[PDB]
């Protein structure tokens, strides 16, 4: 089997991407944030505290003839941006782009933090990291991909995120028309539960490539590119007037600037992020200070190849017995 679904930016900045997901019988379609940095499929629901729902589409398990309470199971998750959610668990039929999994754990939110309530465009998350990170207790549950894997034509999924435009998540096949050149594959460590890999270096604009190992994660659920402070300083030094602002929370730059590209290495291959991809717009409406798309990871503990980086590539998440990642230009 295969599946293919379009993923759409939630706003004009590409802060996140939403993909329609069919849950239950008859189908209830929710728009979920596919997140290769986490491993829970959770949804706003008829159980979510009413004051914490503001415009999201909810899953109502009592209206699904295939829903079953997973007795005794609870979940609770916190994300790198400080947001969180928690609740109980049903199993139900879940379909993405024509690919169907029966008995998928659908984690129903009883509580969500304010940032979720305040974002009416995201109805939940669909985790695509390794199932070792799934938070369901006392019986850990498998991700949608883990459940689908054995049925897929090939045990892979691909992320093809658009810049200010829709893109595609495919399951079970590589679309050889979706990229240019060749796909360069690179080793993955699953020891932290992430799609963790080592970039071979970087360049700023037309500058020379610096060969240096940068361990980080391929994370579709993180908006920006978070790299070591040395790398980030080297980038922003090429933008007149850019500076790190503690009050704003990162590097800002004059909105009048033209940003240089940023290149990262994948083995001997190179992925070029155009400068425009690094502009996240005014820090507040009407400001002439703009927020940068490359930020320091120093306070995180891990480097994160988020959407800024991934949207410059066609990315293969190869879930074979020994997982690997592939990157191609497009």
């Amino acid at each position: 089997s295969t599946g293919s679904a379009t993923t759409t930016p939630i706003d004009s900045l590409d802060d996140a991407y939403i993909t329609p997901v069919q849950i239950g019988t008859p189908a209830q379609t929710l728009n979920l944030d596919f997140d290769t940095g986490s491993s829970d499929l959770w949804v706003f629901s008829s159980e979510t505290t009413a004051s914490e729902v503001d415009g999201q589409t909810i899953y109502t398990p009592s209206k699904s003839t295939t829903a079953k309470l997973l007795s005794g199971a609870t979940w609770s998750i916190s994300y790198g941006d400080g947001s969180s959610s928690s609740g109980d668990v049903y199993t139900d039929t879940v379909s993405v782009g024509g690919l169907t999994v029966t008995g998928q754990a659908v984690e129903s939110a009883k509580k969500v933090s304010s940032s979720f309530t305040e974002d009416s465009t995201i109805d939940g998350l669909l985790g695509l990291a390794f199932s070792t990170l799934n938070t369901v207790s006392p019986t850990q549950q498998k991700t949608f991909f883990d459940n689908a894997k054995a049925s897929l034509d090939s045990p892979v999924f691909t992320a093809d995120l658009g810049y200010h435009a829709p893109g595609t998540y495919n399951f079970g096949f590589i679309d050889t028309t979706a990229y240019t050149g060749s796909i360069t594959y690179t080793a993955v460590s699953t020891k932290q539960g992430f799609w963790e890999w080592t970039s071979t270096g970087y360049a700023v604009g037309s500058g020379t490539f610096k060969s240096t190992s940068i361990d980080g994660i391929a994370d579709t659920g993180t908006t920006l590119l978070y790299l070591p402070a040395t790398v980030v300083s080297a980038y922003w030094a090429q933008v007149s007037g850019a500076k790190s602002s503690s009050s704003v929370g990162g590097y800002v730059f004059p909105c009048s600037a033209t940003l240089p590209s940023f290149t990262f290495g994948v083995g001997s291959a190179r992925i070029v992020i155009p400068g425009d991809y690094i502009d996240f717009g005014p820090i507040s409406t009407g400001s002439s200070s703009c927020f940068g798309g490359i930020q320091s990871s120093a306070g995180i503990g891990i480097n994160i190849f988020g959407d800024v980086a991934l949207k410059a590539a066609f990315v293969v998440f190869n879930g074979a017995t020994t997982p690997t990642l592939g990157f191609a230009s497009k």
